[PDB]
């Protein structure tokens, strides 16, 4: 038991769980990631067709300008400037909070941290896919297979002698010739190696293996360099969007050799990949049900075979049917492998035993469920969820026992909206969700060790992020021009009397209370959220929506003693290894 | 400097020299070893006679069964069974620790790791030889002439998967007239080739050259067939067990054509092998104090003549008498073969400058020198030793410099009994040594650049594999009627706690108060140590003497991010090259 008042104001009861998932993520790591796999993959420059601005054209998300936005910071003074930002350009953080604001060119609709290895101290970058127009809409059941922009962003390096001052750089684009990009995962860990080490010309150093789960019902697989090794190969006089075609390590897709038929799968809707070294599997959700294994690393005949470019085909070793309807997310057990969880548009939630995939460990029927977190030190699911079947002011975000333990669901937070996205930092123990109401969320999870009814009350564990609002002044041109956007952002700098503060007011008067929005495009909405998973930077948090904007934020209040240490800890360890 | 711990609990400083010599052992290997050499000494299989059990039971050694023995693990409750297995029988891996032992039916006197290329993840071998009774020896100056068998045992392949559940298969044995075997080295590199090579009937895909030191005064050379071919070759009724006559690839001994008079040199007793590209000499040492070299391609007809069964007979190109006795021990410079370093029965270490060999480079007195460690990036060599003429508890290990720097020994470990033999890794910058006392004992060196003296104490730098003891329940079958073996070994997986942990307790009274036992055999003392030379398995380690079992461990404790990482780019380059 702990008592009274931790540094960042929160109380230690409340602040000693995210203490205990600190050591028991940075125990895991040290088990089950590893620092290099699958040695076979890295880039060759010759394959990074740098494209013309007259071949590049088709592939850029079309508004060329952001929405005029504005931010306002608990405490400070008002701005009362408009902002208005170019596409793939960043305003500069702000000095103090180091919040950073940039523009995608559209809708964002994945996204996800490169995974650095542990304290190595690198450049951090997200990769993000936004759609081609604010306004256009996908049918689910048909393949769309339109071309399309992965956008990668390097952030820097995120640490404070690097914070002020910073920007967001666009590095360089792959244009996708397969549709929507509907999910985006980097390979846990082993895919990162240092910029500089030393290669043969061609064999640029790879900064990440990361898959793409396309509307063209494939899953491609790439292998990342660093931009500054491109730059190396690349002619200087290259257009300054460095916007490339590139060939695949692999393609993933369901089907067999001699195949005749095209599979009914339709649309890839979710991945995961195999959450513990060698990481040698992919897992994807499909429209038709169906998840999906392809082993990676396959040298047989019968999975493998090689296209004419030198690109892997794969087909998949294992598919069951697991939903009744599409299955439109997947998390992979941390803590041991054999176990998955699945959510579909069947609303019922899954846990699988990928031993024994006949029947589920435990079926909970839910309501219509959009994204999970399943976080490393507990046994349950964390549930993102769509309110049109919940009793009303019962919906919102439900953390849900795998059933051993058979605690009642907690309500982490009630939301009037749907939430689109969940991130379960396991540095934190946190989980952060965007709503259509255009709000952020963070939430400390109890110790689900210990029955959450015993909570006197959930509101204490969760404050706001930010809030975007819009402000007068149903499609994008019949908004914009008649609106600029909001951004209310709170002191995450510490949570003394959070309760009374005006901003967690603000939310409290949104619970409950706050109505669906349907008279226009709802430009306000946050589709994801991610909490870095490095633990440099485990403390930074990215987040976008409908506005094509996409934020960086710091929960600073989350940044502690035991984290800085092991940050120098590990740091200093990798310094003795790598040089 | 470099400050904090590592994740295996040593300190990043005592650590950082560990994982700098898996470089420097990797730039070297890339330069200085070779894929293939010797192409015309490929075996064949007319000249391996299979002899039948008739034939084979007066070179079997004469034990059938081992000693009783129980083993002990630290953190595991107790076993405390009595194992006792035939010759030839391995026990099961133990589940986790893999830790492995199998009886040679006789005291093991000689015993070396077959050479794996980098990347090839062959199966793994020990070739070794065991004498043919537990109490008779051999005095040096008779040519003992006495038939015995060179034994071959495969360990599998040491592969994380294949660790559990393992076993040591004895795969065949080579009857030996030419006396027992004193050392065995195998052809540095390039003596392998792929078990599935395609070769024509008669020839056998070649797992290496091995080069024995008989006790009859003459070295052997012979080429290891892989077993696979053998067996292919081999009539499928024949006993498992297989023992071979084995025609010798080529017959060295001291003389010249027409030499009349043998001569005197006595017993060989070491050999080293000259540690470049191509490989081409190979030096011995002998009782009257010579060291020899044959030069092994040699064409010309003054040094090489050819028997008429068509194995060779070579004479050396060069002699010179380096010791006033025996030569216990060569060793042969990897960073420059011009340079060869040798011990005696004179407890002088003499370093030689074979371009000029009538004055070593530099004399050092000494205690009586029973094998010596020469690892690739120290300038000094690391000396076992007889106590018989020790400063009483200055007995035990040093390192010694060859002079340029000028320091003191570095006394790296005390020891109370004779240390019998001494392996360094040079992949893992550490060395390893068998006692009478019954321990094998394991030492990190420090950045020997550096002056040793700023080690403040080298006891934070070693720890105790095991310790074998007699447990009560002069000669063996007097000792096994009233005693067993225990065998205790420490936890490998780290040393976080190490100079609290027990085995560490135990360890510093074997130092210092263990009074010498001398009114028994001795059966717990441990007579050879072999870190692998091979980047798969690097971390392996096997080890036996008068018990005539051996024992195999994993330091996974060493075992680090960097060797996986080497090992999987080096995977990935052997792939490309062998297909």
């Amino acid at each position: 038991h702990c008592r009274g008042m931790a540094p960042n104001g929160l109380p230690n009861h409340i602040m000693a769980p995210v203490w205990k998932c600190l050591h028991l993520t940075k125990d895991f790591r040290e088990q089950k990631h590893s620092y290099w796999e699958f040695a076979e993959w890295i880039p060759l420059a010759w394959k990074w067709h740098l494209l013309s601005e007259l071949e590049a054209a088709p592939y850029l998300p079309q508004e060329e300008k952001s929405p005029l936005f504005s931010v306002q910071r608990e405490g400070l003074p008002e701005d009362g400037t408009l902002y208005r930002i170019n596409r793939f350009s960043s305003i500069t953080a702000h000095p103090e909070r180091w919040d950073v604001s940039f523009f995608t060119g559209g809708p964002l609709w994945a996204l996800d941290w490169c995974p650095v290895p542990e304290g190595a101290g690198a450049s951090q970058y997200v990769a993000l896919f936004s759609s081609p127009d604010m306004n256009e809409t996908h049918p689910l059941s048909q393949l769309h297979s339109g071309p399309g922009l992965l956008q990668l962003w390097g952030l820097g390096t995120l640490q404070q002698e690097s914070c002020p001052g910073n920007r967001a750089h666009f590095v360089y684009g792959i244009a996708c010739d397969n549709g929507c990009i509907w999910d985006l995962k980097f390979c846990p860990s082993g895919a990162w190696e240092l910029p500089g080490t030393p290669r043969k010309a061609p064999l640029l150093p790879r900064l990440g293996l990361l898959a793409l789960a396309c509307s063209d019902g494939k899953v491609l697989l790439f292998s990342l360099p660093h931009p500054e090794a491109l730059l190396a190969q690349q002619p200087p006089d290259a257009v300054k969007p460095a916007i490339y075609k590139v060939q695949c390590v692999a393609t993933l897709q369901v089907g067999s050799m001699q195949a005749t038929d095209p599979s009914e799968c339709g649309q890839c809707l979710s991945l995961a990949w195999m959450p513990t070294r060698p990481h040698q599997h992919l897992a994807a959700g499909y429209y038709n049900g169906m998840v999906v294994f392809w082993n990676l690393p396959t040298n047989s005949p019968l999975q493998r075979i090689r296209l004419s470019d030198g690109s892997l085909k794969l087909y998949p070793f294992q598919c069951f049917l697991a939903h009744d309807q599409a299955v439109r997310t997947l998390q992979w057990c941390k803590a041991n492998s054999h176990f998955l969880v699945s959510a579909g548009s069947d609303r019922k939630i899954k846990f699988w035993d990928l031993r024994r995939p006949y029947e589920p460990i435990n079926s909970i029927k839910r309501f219509l469920s959009t994204e999970l977190a399943w976080l490393l030190p507990y046994n349950g699911v964390t549930v993102a969820q769509d309110n049109c079947y919940a009793s009303y002011g019962l919906c919102g975000i439900h953390y849900i026992d795998a059933g051993y333990l058979g605690f009642k669901a907690y309500f982490t937070a009630p939301r009037k909206g749907t939430v689109w996205s969940l991130s379960g930092s396991d540095w934190l123990g946190t989980i952060a969700a965007g709503d259509i109401s255009g709000e952020l969320i963070a939430a400390i999870l109890p110790d689900m060790a210990l029955n959450p009814i015993n909570v006197k009350r959930p509101v204490e564990r969760r404050f706001p992020i930010y809030k975007a609002d819009l402000i007068p002044y149903r499609t994008y041109t019949e908004t914009v021009n008649h609106h600029y956007l909001l951004f209310q952002d709170t002191d995450l700098g510490s949570f003394h009397d959070l309760l009374r503060r005006e901003p967690m007011l603000r939310m409290q008067e949104g619970e409950g209370h706050s109505q669906l929005c349907l008279d226009r495009l709802q430009l306000e909405a946050i589709h994801k959220v991610r909490f870095s998973p490095n633990l440099d930077s485990y403390g930074w948090l990215v987040s976008g929506g409908q506005s094509g904007l996409v934020r960086i934020h710091f929960v600073r209040g989350l940044a502690s003693p035991l984290g800085h240490r092991m940050q120098l800890e590990s740091r200093a360890h990798f310094n003795a290894m790598f040089q």
